[PDB]
């Protein structure tokens, strides 16, 4: 008796764009083998992804009740969101989430994208993921995985369900101290609409920088704008289409070989 409802992608993604979707807000581990039963793509936080203005056909799994519940010493369930864990391992003493701070996702999308700064990554605070596939849990560790940058290699189909962090006691003022080196260091980027780094960074370099030197902060398509404050954040005005946030991305790919981090969809 899991909630299945028509939404609209836009109100469920941080840029704030995207078509209609059946959402399956799955609860329990045999209410996600019902729900995959039919062809599906699972939606953390939205922080990542570019939905088109179609939307998608394929179920779209919100995973919620017990995959929502957490114990930083025990099982850490992939529906919760990672900047609340962050702050409970600062208030717990328990270190290895600090470089983690400013990504808003859910933990299962961290894995999938393996999220991270250049202080960590999601990868580093592993020490276990429970992954659902082939109808199936299975129990894997992070070298499992295929972890790289913006990358994992999960088994097909494979929904994060929970996962095992990898924590070590440390003093809270300490915690408190590496995290304010990680905001200091996100100081330049916005906090609007946006899903964050449009693009993908060249191993050498940064795109935003790039993207600043071409002259091309302030370029504007509708409600779509790449950032004044932070060249690689196309930023959502207020009633973008994915129409025109793609017309932008098609724009500074004309003048720099850069590629997309972002997934779109479908
Ligand atoms: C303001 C802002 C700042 C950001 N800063 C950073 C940053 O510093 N570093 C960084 O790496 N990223 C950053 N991001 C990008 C984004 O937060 C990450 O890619 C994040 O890991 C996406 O997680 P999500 O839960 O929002 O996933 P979504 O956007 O919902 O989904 C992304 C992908 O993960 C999949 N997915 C989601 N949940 C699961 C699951 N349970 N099991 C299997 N697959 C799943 C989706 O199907 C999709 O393929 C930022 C985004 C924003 C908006
Ligand atoms: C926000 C994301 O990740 C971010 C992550 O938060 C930060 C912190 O480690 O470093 C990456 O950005 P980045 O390479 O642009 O790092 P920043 O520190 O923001 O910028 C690097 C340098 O470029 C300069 N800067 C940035 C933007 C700009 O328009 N102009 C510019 O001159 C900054 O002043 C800084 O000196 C990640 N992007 C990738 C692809 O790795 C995301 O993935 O969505």
């Amino acid at each position: 008796f899991m909630r299945v409802e028509r939404v609209l992608l836009k109100d469920y993604t941080t840029l704030g764009v995207g078509g209609p979707a059946e959402l399956w807000t799955v609860e329990t581990r045999e209410e996600l083998k019902r729900a995959t039963e039919a062809p599906y793509r699972v939606l953390g936080n939205g922080s990542n992804l570019l939905v088109l203005d179609e939307g998608v056909p394929e179920r779209v799994i919100r995973l919620a009740g017990e995959f929502q519940t957490y114990d930083l010493k025990g099982w850490v369930g992939a529906g919760t969101l990672l900047p609340l864990l962050v702050q409970e391992a600062a208030r717990a003493g328990l270190s290895g989430l600090e470089g983690l701070l400013g990504i808003p996702a859910q933990v299962g999308g961290a894995v999938k994208m393996n999220a991270g700064t250049r202080f960590g990554e999601m990868a580093d605070a592993l020490e276990a993921v429970e992954v659902f596939h082939d109808g199936a849990f299975h129990v894997y560790c992070p070298e499992e995985l295929g972890f790289g940058y913006r990358k994992s290699h999960l088994p097909p189909g494979g929904i994060v369900t929970r996962v095992r962090l990898k924590l070590k006691e440390r003093p809270k003022e300490e915690i408190l101290r590496r995290m304010a080196e990680v905001d200091r260091a996100r100081k330049g980027q916005p906090k609007r609409k946006s899903a964050g780094c449009a693009f993908k960074n060249p191993p050498g370099q940064s795109a935003g920088r790039l993207i600043d030197e071409r002259g091309l902060k302030g370029l504007r398509v509708g409600d779509a704008m790449i950032s004044l404050e932070h060249g690689n954040f196309i930023v959502n005005l207020g009633q973008a289409r994915a129409k025109d946030v793609l017309e932008l991305v098609r724009r500074v790919q004309e003048e720099l070989p850069l590629e997309l981090e972002w997934e779109v969809w479908p």
